[PDB]
C-alpha cells in the first residue's frame, strides 16, 4: 500500500510512534517519505547481502527474518514480510525498538541526512490529527 501523507500521519500517531523517544511526528513521517515513499512494499537490498524492508526500512542484518541473510539478527522477532503489509502495526513496533537501541532516528540514515536539522513538522502541515 502506499500511503498519503496524513493518512500515514495519523496511523502512526494511532499507533503511539508521535513523540516516542522525543521525536515528533513529523520526524516519522519525513523518514518514510525519504525511506519508502510511503509504499509498505518497498524493499532494497543492502552492499553486506541484508534487505530493508517496509515504509521504514527495517533492515534483516539486526531486526527480522527474511531466510538469507546469513549471520543475521531477528531482534524484533518477525519474518521481514510482516514489514510490507498494508497495516503498519510490525513497522511502528520494530521501530519503536530500533529508535530505543541507542543512536536514536540516526539509525535510518535517510533521516539523518535528509529531515535532521530540517523543518520537520511541514510534513504533518494541514494535516487532520
Amino acid at each position: 500500500k502506499v500511503f498519503g501523507r496524513c493518512e500515514l500521519a495519523a496511523a502512526m500517531k494511532r499507533h503511539g510512534l508521535d513523540n516516542y523517544r522525543g521525536y515528533s511526528l513529523g520526524n516519522w513521517v519525513c523518514a518514510a517519505k525519504f525511506e519508502s515513499n510511503f509504499n509498505t512494499q518497498a524493499t532494497n537490498r543492502n552492499t553486506d547481502g541484508s534487505t530493508d524492508y517496509g515504509i521504514l526500512q527495517i533492515n534483516s542484518r539486526w531486526w527480522c527474518n527474511d531466510g538469507r541473510t546469513p549471520g543475521s539478527r531477528n531482534l524484533c522477532n518477525i519474518p521481514c514480510s510482516a514489514l510490507l503489509s498494508s497495516d503498519i502495526t510490525a513497522s511502528v513496533n520494530c521501530a519503536k525498538k530500533i529508535v530505543s537501541d541507542g543512536n536514536g532516528m540516526n539509525a535510518w540514515v535517510a533521516w539523518r541526512n535528509r529531515c535532521k536539522g530540517t523543518d520537520v513538522q511541514a510534513w504533518i502541515r494541514g494535516c487532520r490529527l
